[PDB]
C-alpha cells in the first residue's frame, strides 16, 4: 500500500498520527508554488558555487553523501522566503508541537538545499540522524521520536528521476533482516509537496534514471530542542536575526528553550534569564 | 561501604573505571587551593547579588532550588581561574574523553557556583537532568552516561554542613522502591576535592544542621556535545572568547562539534566549515 497523501489545509490534525502510525505521510501543497520559486530564485547561486560534499577545503566533510549531490545549509542568511514564510509555516509548526509535546520546545536541527545531478545513484536504504547523534540509537524502540524530517520537492519527484523510497511501517521495526527496496513505496510529488518521516523510518533518495533531470528537495530536520542542531547560525548577522519573528530566532538558537518537564528549569539559559532577555533581542525589524 | 578516594595526579586512568563501577568518586585535590581561593574571589560578589531561583525578575525561574540556595552559572566571563585553569584541567578532559568516547566530543552543560545559607534543607534523592533534558529518561537501561558532575568543594564538606549524599551502584537501578536516606554514604571533602557522579547516581545534597555555616560548591556537568547545554554562552563578549584556547572554546559552544559515528557529519557545521574556521575565531588572545 501507499504513502498517505493529506492536504495542509483540510487534514492538519491528522498528519501527525498519520506518521505515528505508518512511519510517513505525503502533505500536499506544503508550501505554495510562489514560496517554491522564491526559495529556489534565492538558493539558487549557493547550490551552483558548493564544490562536492567531502571537499578537501572543509574541515567538517560529508563523506556519505555522493559526489554529484550538492547541499547547501543555514539558509536563514541567504533566503527571505526560508527565514520568513517556512520558520513560520503554520502547518510545519502544528505538526511539530504534535509530535514533540512529549520532550517540550523544538527547533531546526538542520534546514538544507538538496540538488542531486542526473544520473545520481540511489542511497543505501538508512535511518537518518546515525552520522551525526549516535545518542538515539540507544533510545528505548518505544521513545516517542526526537526528530522528524520534512522533505519538501522544490522539483517534480518521479520514480525515473529518483523520488524518495520509503518502508512503511519501519520506524517501528527492530529486527532490520526485511529490510530491501522490495519493501518500499514512493514519494511522487509536485514541487511544494513534503514528505515527512520521522529519524526511525526506513528510507532513501532514489536512483535518477534519465541522465538529464536535475532534481532539488529541502529537508527541514525538526528536532527537541535537547538535542544539538547539524548546523550553526552563530555567524548569522544580527539584523537578520532580529529580522525575524521571536518564534524563527528560538528555531535558529538565537533564544533559550524549554523542556516539557512540569517544574523545567530550561536549556541555553544565563542565569534564570532567557538569551532573547539578557541580550535584549529586538524580533520583526525590517532591514 | 564508603566512596573510594583516588589522586588526581596518580589514579587519573582509575578515576572514569571506578565512576563507571561504584557511580561515585572523591577525586582528591581536583583543584589546587590556589585555583579555589581566585575562583571563590572572582564569583564572591556574583553570588551575594544572585535573587532567590525562583525570582518573579526571572524568565526562567528555578522552582525546584530552595529559596535559601544561590546558584551562578555562565562563569566565563566572571572568573579567569573558571575560563583559563577549569576548562583547560587535564583531569577533567581525561575523565571526559574516557568517559564519552562512544558518543564523540563533550562540553559544559552547565558550569554554576551554588551556595548553600545556614539551615539550607537536605534536597530530596535524585538523578540529575530530569527537570531540562526529558530524552535521558527515554535512554537504553544500559546506554552509556551522556553527562557526568563534577562537585567540587569550594568550602569544607562536613557531615554536620550538609555534605552531599550518593547510593553507590544506582546508577545502574531500574527499579527505585530500595530508595531511601538509609542507603546513602557522605562525600566528606576538603576544598579543591570534587565528587564525581553520572547523570543516573542517585544523590541528595545533604541538610545543614549548624545553623551558622555557608557551605560554596562549583558544579560542572559535562555532557556529550548531542545534548543542549542549560546554560547559554552567546552573550560572552567575543574578547572573552578569543582569550580562550581552542579547546575552552569548544566546551562553550563557540566551535563546532564531532560525535564518534566513523563517519562523522558534525554539529554547528557551517556548509561543510567549522565556527571557528568560518567566523575565523582567534585563541589564546591577551585581553
Ligand atoms: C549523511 N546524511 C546526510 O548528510 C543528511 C542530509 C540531509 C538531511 C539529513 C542528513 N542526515 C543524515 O543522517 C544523512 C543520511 C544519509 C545516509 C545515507 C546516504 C546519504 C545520507
Ligand atoms: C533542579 N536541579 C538543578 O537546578 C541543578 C543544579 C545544579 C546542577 C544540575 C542541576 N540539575 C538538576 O537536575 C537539578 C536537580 C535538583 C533536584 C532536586 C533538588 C534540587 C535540584
Ligand atoms: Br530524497
Ligand atoms: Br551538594
Ligand atoms: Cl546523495
Ligand atoms: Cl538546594
Ligand atoms: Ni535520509
Ligand atoms: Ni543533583
Amino acid at each position: 500500500s501507499q504513502i498517505p497523501r493529506l492536504s495542509a489545509i483540510n487534514d492538519l490534525h491528522k498528519i501527525w498520527p498519520t506518521v505515528e502510525e505508518h512511519g510517513a505521510a505525503i502533505i500536499e501543497s506544503f508550501l505554495s508554488l510562489d514560496i517554491v520559486r522564491r526559495l529556489n530564485e534565492e538558493v539558487d547561486p549557493f547550490v551552483k558555487i558548493e564544490p562536492i560534499p567531502a571537499a578537501k577545503t572543509k574541515d567538517h566533510p560529508n563523506h556519505v553523501l555522493s559526489t554529484t549531490t550538492r547541499l547547501v545549509n543555514v539558509l536563514a542568511p541567504i533566503s527571505k522566503a526560508y527565514r520568513e514564510d517556512v520558520l513560520n509555516s503554520k502547518v510545519l509548526h502544528r505538526i511539530c508541537s504534535d509530535a514533540f509535546h512529549v520532550y517540550g520546545d523544538y527547533w531546526v536541527l538542520m534546514g538544507a538545499v538538496m540538488e542531486l545531478a542526473p544520473s545520481n545513484p540511489a542511497q543505501p536504504l538508512h535511518r537518518d540522524m546515525r552520522f551525526s547523534h549516535p545518542i538515539v540509537e540507544y533510545l528505548k524502540p518505544d521513545a516517542p521520536a526526537t526528530s522528524i524530517n520534512f522533505l519538501v520537492a522544490l522539483s517534480p519527484f518521479t520514480a525515473e528521476n529518483g523520488a524518495t523510497h520509503v518502508i512503511l511501517g519501519s520506524h517501528k521495526w527492530q529486527n532490520l533482516s526485511n529490510v530491501s527496496m522490495d519493501a518500499t513505496v514512493r514519494a511522487l510529488m509536485n514541487p511544494g509537496d513534503a514528505l515527512l518521516i520521522t529519524d526511525s523510518t526506513i528510507h532513501c533518495g532514489g536512483a535518477e534514471t534519465t541522465g538529464t533531470e536535475t532534481r532539488r528537495l529541502l529537508t527541514i530536520t525538526m528536532g527537541i530542542s535537547q538535542l544539538t542542531p547539524l548546523e550553526s547560525n552563530l555567524a548569522v548577522p544580527r539584523p537578520v536575526i532580529e529580522s525575524l519573528t521571536p518564534l524563527a530566532q528560538r528555531l535558529l538558537g538565537w533564544a533559550s528553550q524549554r523542556s516539557a518537564a512540569p517544574r523545567d528549569i530550561g536549556l541555553l539559559t544565563i542565569r534564570g534569564n532567557s538569551i532573547e532577555k539578557t541580550m535584549n533581542l529586538k524580533a520583526e525589524q525590517p532591514l
